């Protein structure tokens, strides 16, 4: 009844569960393929989750590994390790200094629940994909945050099999409460909505406030949900804030996932999407692109937020920039 030694390597690269740059692709290899049931069960355990919400273990086991069957193996990008990764992000921005004590346990419980389940049941086609073929998930819909609404849909529902409720012990107030954050959050990480969660984070440091212990005020529902909207959708566009090994790992995915849809798309005489024609592609401007125009810009704001405790992140992200430019062909 001690761990194996496979079971040892994987509790020492879990130290890192609280910094950025974890080695998440070493814990998907060490874990069987199991990075989020075991972030997950890490984070819970770390955060007291299980005492607090009186989640029995083997339903929490139960329901990860679930949800976890339920992000598909052969997606490069959009799959279990992504959601980890996520998770993790959250987890880290969570901590922050400039947050310390603004969250209650149930907020921290929707924004890591939320992460967890955001990409669920991913095809690793897009919502104009989805809607340009007329898929049965596109109907359902009515053509609005497609795969949003069905990650949030497959989420929930996996609570209902057997021994994975994990929410089965929360007051009905507490589950309405929850599940409203939980769905603004996971809404929010459709790129549609980008442009409007960063003008109104730009509105929240404008009008900033910090108590006289230094830390953030948010008063009232709307800018507690923003603030938890901007960090998890931070989280998923983190990729080129991390150390570029794990970067440039992520880039091979997304794009060998762009590409596939593309062939996709080629194979049956649809337009070819953006960055998705791999006879047609500059991985390394398309970088440049995505971090000047989207992932600068949110990482920016979100630093100016929490000033100054995004600083390294930030420069990490300036010198990934300035790599990308400097291989440009
Ligand atoms: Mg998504
Ligand atoms: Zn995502």
């Amino acid at each position: 009844g001690v761990k194996t030694e496979q079971e040892d390597v994987l509790a020492k690269e879990l130290e890192d569960v609280n910094k950025w740059g974890l080695h998440v692709f070493r814990i998907a290899e060490l874990s069987g393929n199991r990075p989020l049931t075991v972030i997950m069960h890490t984070i819970f355990q770390e955060r007291d989750l299980l005492k607090t919400f009186k989640i029995p273990v083997d339903t929490l086991i139960t329901y990860l590994m679930t949800l976890e069957d339920h992000y598909h193996a052969d997606v490069a990008y959009h799959n279990n390790i992504h959601a980890a990764d996520v998770v993790q992000s959250t987890h880290v921005l969570l901590s922050t200094p400039a947050l310390e004590a603004v969250f209650t346990d149930l907020e921290i419980l929707a924004a890591i629940f939320a992460s967890a389940i955001h990409d669920v049941d991913h095809p690793g086609v897009s919502n104009q994909f989805l809607i340009n073929t007329n898929s049965e998930l596109a109907l359902m819909y009515n053509d609005s945050s497609v795969l949003e609404n069905h990650h949030l849909a497959v989420g929930f529902k996996l609570l209902q099999e057997e021994n994975c409720d994990i929410f089965q012990n929360l007051t009905k107030k507490q589950r309405q409460s929850l599940r409203k954050m939980v769905i603004d959050i996971v809404l929010a990480t459709d790129m549609s909505k980008h442009m409007n969660l960063l003008a109104d984070l730009k509105t929240m440091v404008e009008t900033k406030k910090v108590t006289s212990s230094g830390v953030l005020l948010l008063d009232n529902y709307s800018d507690r949900i923003q603030v938890l909207q901007n960090m998890v959708h931070c989280a998923d566009l983190s990729n080129p804030t991390k150390p570029l090994q794990l970067y440039r790992q992520w880039t091979d995915r997304i794009m060998e996932e762009f590409f596939r849809q593309g062939d996709r798309e080629r194979e049956r005489g649809m337009e070819i999407s953006p960055m998705c024609d791999k006879h047609n592609a500059s991985v390394e401007k398309s970088q440049v692109g995505f971090i000047d125009y989207i992932v600068h810009p949110l990482w920016e704001t979100w630093a100016d937020l929490v000033h100054p405790d995004a600083q390294d992140i930030l420069d990490t992200l300036e010198d990934n920039r300035e790599w990308y430019q400097s291989t440009i062909p």
